[PDB]
């Protein structure tokens, strides 16, 4: 409540919901399981973030299941950020980069991970538009980097790969990322 | 039926279904795909 | 039951795992776990 003191608007949302009513996702962005591409599948992937012509994407979905036993008619809900990346910009440029297997290098991706999420009782987990007026600019950004273990003549894919997300701000939460969710 | 002899239990219960009614899962446990665990969070698995 | 296959200085997370679970109870039947269920 104090941290959103100029609106109003916090007073005709958050109010709504008893402290209870709102619970936290401590999502941990380490335990991520190895990754599964296929080498045939990852070579083209890099092809296609190296010297590719149309516009890629890069998507998000979060994806909540709640308990039918307190009654309730839906079961899953969920929604999607979807966004572009531009041919020769700096976000796939450095993707691509990323990919070759280099040991510490990573990137950052602006705007992809929503904070407060609403999970009414229809299939849509719409972002809350009265926390964030931006709806594109208030998402926080993420922080990708391509773990890499070796096992043991391709020196690219010959061992273990995994993905670890990160928030941009992280102080000593790494193995953090907080979301926000309200449910109804 | 036979082996909870002792039981009222079972005709309370049991009776309620043709035997038809009630399968059985041959579930097999070798037969498990390879386990996904990154070596960080194995090592930390471990650490636990 | 935690089988382990090797593949090729780690000596642990070099190669494969998986996990095998049978009943305590197993007289022939270890790749076997009879589970019966009731249905309404």
């Amino acid at each position: 409540s104090q941290q959103f003191d100029p609106y109003p608007l916090a007073m005709q949302f958050i109010s709504q919901y008893s402290p209870e009513d709102i619970v936290t996702a401590q999502i941990e962005g380490s335990s991520g399981a190895l990754w599964r591409i296929s080498p045939p599948s990852r070579a083209q992937m890099k092809q296609e973030l190296y010297n590719g012509t149309a516009d890629i994407t890069l998507r998000f979905t979060w994806n909540f299941q709640r308990d039918l036993a307190k009654g309730g008619t839906v079961e899953y809900t969920n929604e999607k950020h979807t966004l572009e990346l531009a041919p020769n910009s700096t976000a796939r440029r450095q993707l691509a980069q990323l990919l070759e297997g280099r040991p510490d290098q990573s990137v950052v991706i602006p705007h992809l991970f929503p904070k407060y999420i609403r999970a009414p009782n229809g299939p849509e987990a719409n972002p809350v538009k009265q926390l964030q007026p931006d709806e594109e600019e208030d998402y926080l950004g993420v922080r990708i980097q391509l773990r890499r273990e070796q096992v043991g003549g391709t020196k690219a894919s010959d061992f273990l790969e995994w993905w670890v997300i990160e928030l941009q701000d992280c102080k000593a939460d790494c193995n953090l990322l907080p979301m926000v969710i309200f449910s109804d």
